[PDB]
């Protein structure tokens, strides 16, 4: 059948759902994926048919309202799902009439998207096919469904409805332990690792001589080019007897004897005996799935929730990324205590029992 | 567990492991590629940990003997296989320093290599992890052995073996219409593409108003430069009613740009633009073969030389396909127009696709591959 995937603004979300896509593919499915156009380089690096969705940025979406006025950012946890729902709701309505030039074209069968790829709910209801909701990490794929309704108001007008469908099918990659007692029925994923690759060198697969942190604000240009966060946390593990690798956009890495630089996260994590990173939920993943501890230093955002599940599991430390000493006593306690990495590897265990990929192709095939 | 591939130094013998090496790493398995360091960008663009096996392009290989010496280029089809088993031999040989030091720091507990990606069985001889052997294209995958044996005597003296070892399992993509009598036993597998992608336009996956023709000469740099076939091809198509796509590499494409304006050139992907197709015309390569075969779109084989001409022969035999004899405007206009106009080519190429079709899926065969460590 012919499968459309709409990842979203950022690598992470094209990442997300790279092993879904690349699973349907393999069963002899038609799969194109949709993203913005800066994030069309990455699909097709996915080995996936790349189409484009909008010509804006995320920072577009983030900074300006429709009418273009500014819009501030959150002061606070409870305003960043507000603020989330609106500015994803604003990139799913600037992305409807590339998505109509190409579904009137080629038309899918079924559509799949991320947690917050709206327009994937949009187009599937006008096409009159089911639409599949992935989760792209382990916080609540509906978090900010409320905003995101209200932003979508004349678009769910226009189809007759009073809030966002719901899917056909949830595909949920939440391990059992950090699901909490209120998530819906869902198909059940094992997440696997799909990041953006590059030719390896042997000290990205192996382990140095010293414990190795590595040190990542994410993969979206917007929030990584703000280089204070990263030299912030290097500063801050200077007495620590380890080697630091920082893992960031190459153009960001340039501004930056430190390794800097694009990093395959799936083959260096398991080298690593903590990731340090901004509350980004592919990376929190990358850490579980490898069975390593995190230290969770919150850059804002709405994974901020689902990370302190993660440390009040065990398997993880959030800490203030402005108060002395945090971070440094942090790296230490999640390097020398070994009940962190215990519970991180119990959390690889409870992914590693999930459905494959290539099992829930199975389920897409029966929606249709 | 750690599973190596092996590619070797062309895009196609990427794109041929890729549905196996993503099935593995979806199946939760550490997969890491290796291909020469021209080749290491298309396996990072297929999703896939990229290793490096030698600095040396395949034209290294293809012109120079291990003494630097000039290799002589083949004429007949027979010497097609020696000439080839000997440079896929020498690339194999020039591998093995890299595979060393990499497999020394990340041990893989199994080797998968294409056809001809000698490297994998010696790799895993040395490290004592099963070798399995991926067929790339239609065309016996054991074809150019003997000569490779021979190129590989001093690497296979080293393990104490006389020829290449035989792989713990071999799995094949031909389908059952193609496969030789003489053909091994083997774990079948159903062939998916997994070629280079690019930003989709409408054109690629929509057809116009007229027939559509595609015509490729391939993904070999090497072989894609020598433009002469693509200019002559576009030209002995003029007279037919039909619109004519060049799907080539874009360096190559910049050149035809300046020699041939108005025809539509650069990298498409042939998945997506194949099924828009009423004829595939290429130079006898077997992945673009394939591409025509599991969409079941007719095809023109017009052969450059290699080694996949006697297995673009069995699909042309089969009805799928027309191979001509010599490369003249008569002959190509002729078999395109009979590939249009006759649909019993079409026919039997939507049955070559239903065969595919029917093949155990790449995610099935990763159980295969658990077996043999198991
Ligand atoms: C900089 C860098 C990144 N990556 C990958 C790893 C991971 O898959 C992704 C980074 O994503 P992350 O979860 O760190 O955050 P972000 O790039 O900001 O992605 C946003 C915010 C997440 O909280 C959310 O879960 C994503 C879906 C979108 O990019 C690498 O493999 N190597 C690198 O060097
Ligand atoms: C130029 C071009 C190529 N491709 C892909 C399609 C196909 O997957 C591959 C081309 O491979 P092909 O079978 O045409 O031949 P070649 O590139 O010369 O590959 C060699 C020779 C084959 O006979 C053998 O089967 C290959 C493994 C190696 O590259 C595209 O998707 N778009 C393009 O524009
Ligand atoms: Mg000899």
């Amino acid at each position: 059948m012919k499968i459309l995937f709409v990842a979203a603004g950022s690598p992470a979300t094209v990442f997300a759902l790279a092993p879904l896509a690349t699973a349907a593919r393999n069963a002899g499915h038609d799969v194109f994926m949709g993203a913005v156009e800066d994030m069309v380089p990455y699909i097709a690096s996915a080995g996936i048919p790349a189409v484009a969705t909008t010509d804006l940025p995320i920072r577009h979406f983030i900074t300006m309202d429709r009418e273009g006025n500014p819009v501030r950012m959150p002061e606070t946890p409870e305003e960043e799902l507000d603020f989330a729902g609106h500015w994803f709701g604003r990139m799913a309505a600037g992305s409807m009439d590339a998505l109509r030039e190409v579904t009137a074209n080629w038309r899918p069968d079924l559509v799949v998207g991320g947690s917050m790829s709206f327009a994937a709910a949009l187009i599937a209801a006008e096409l009159g096919v089911p639409y599949v909701r992935q989760a792209w990490d382990t916080g609540d794929a509906w978090r900010t469904d409320p905003a995101a309704s209200d932003e979508l108001r004349p678009e769910l007008r226009a189809l007759g409805l009073d809030r966002l469908p719901d899917p056909a099918l949830f595909v949920d990659i939440c391990p059992p332990s950090l699901r909490p007692a209120d998530a819906p029925p869902a198909q059940m994923m094992r997440w696997v690792p799909a990041n953006g690759q590059r030719r390896l060198e042997p000290w990205m697969y192996t382990k140095g001589n010293r414990p190795r942190i590595l040190v990542t604000s994410g993969s979206r240009l917007v929030f990584a080019k703000k280089t204070g966060f990263l030299r912030g946390l290097v500063a801050d593990m200077a007495a620590l007897d380890a080697e630091v690798v920082i893992a960031t956009l190459d153009e960001v890495a340039e501004e930056l004897g430190v390794r800097a630089g694009w990093v395959p996260l799936d083959v260096v994590v398991p080298t690593c005996d903590v990731v340090v990173h901004h509350a980004g939920g592919v990376t929190a993943l990358t850490a579980m799935n490898a069975g390593v501890p995190q230290l969770i230093v919150p850059q804002g955002g709405n994974f901020v929730e689902a990370g302190l599940r993660i440390s009040d599991f065990g398997a993880a430390i959030t800490v203030d990324e402005n108060t002395p000493e945090a971070v440094e006593k942090a790296c230490g306690e999640l390097i020398g205590n070994p009940s962190y990495a215990e519970r991180a590897r119990e959390l690889s265990a409870e992914i590693a029992a999930l459905p494959l990929p290539a099992e829930v192709v199975g389920a897409l095939e029966g929606l249709v």
